[PDB]
């Protein structure tokens, strides 16, 4: 079942993030558990856990467009063996429920263009890459 | 010169965001000044002002990958008469300087695909849309 992670869940959340990066051949940094523990306790953010087979990491940040925050689904992951079983749907449905408690004006997610499975999942559940008749692109600089 | 906005600057910031949305036929919510006043008062966001003809709005949110926050350039705007004069470059350089004071691990910007001029501006100043050989997309749902 889906539940809101507590500080003591930081080890499981960090373990899942490590599998996410390992699956996609991405090096992971040290101290994931200690940082998740501090984030879950203090920051304007939360983690949802689907047992220990999936998680969603959501951050909340201010916007002049709404009284509430803008939510960002920074990480959404379901373990490969438990995919295509409604877990991702349940996690995302709970994300919308939780951010609605904060009166979040909008949910945002960054997605790779080549991840067609994830894009179709998000489009099937009400998210769009289109604003004002244009695709939206994410630009970054790692520092 | 370019300065960090204070709460007393919320009026000029809200006026510039209004002009930004007005120029691009984007709806403007009520209460921009009062929301900017509250947002500027707090520590997870800031506004850089280039006199009264340009601004940058940056939010900071936690990440498990860095001790510092992930920075997001949510708005970057220069008044039409003052464009192409290096004001945007100076604002973006100040953005990098300010977020470095927060030990920000990454800067993120959402850019419309059609805005080829802004895309070239960001690309000339160290921002990339490519990750592991794939373009990066933003998906949203307004709520
Ligand atoms: C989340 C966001 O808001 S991202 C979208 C950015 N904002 C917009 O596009 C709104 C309308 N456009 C603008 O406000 C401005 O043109 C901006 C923000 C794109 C840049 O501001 P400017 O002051 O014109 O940029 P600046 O003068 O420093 O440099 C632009 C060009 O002039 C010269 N300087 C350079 O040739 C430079 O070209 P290059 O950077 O591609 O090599």
């Amino acid at each position: 079942e889906i539940r809101v992670a507590e500080v003591a869940d930081a080890g499981v959340v960090a373990k899942l993030l490590r599998d996410f990066n390992t699956e996609f051949d991405t090096p992971v940094p040290e101290g994931l558990e200690e940082r998740f523990a501090q984030i879950i306790a203090h920051d304007d953010a939360f983690v949802l856990l689907a047992g220990d087979i999936g998680f969603a990491y959501v951050t909340l940040r201010p916007s002049p467009y709404y009284d509430g925050p803008v939510a960002m689904l920074d990480e959404l992951y379901v373990a490969p063996a438990h995919r295509n079983r409604g877990v991702g749907t349940a996690l995302l449905q709970r994300v919308f429920e939780e951010i609605r408690k904060h009166s979040a004006g909008e949910l945002q997610i960054n997605v790779d263009e080549v991840d067609t499975d994830a894009r179709r999942f998000y489009e099937r559940h009400g998210l769009t890459n289109i604003e004002q008749g244009s695709r939206m692109l994410l630009y970054i600089r790692e520092l």
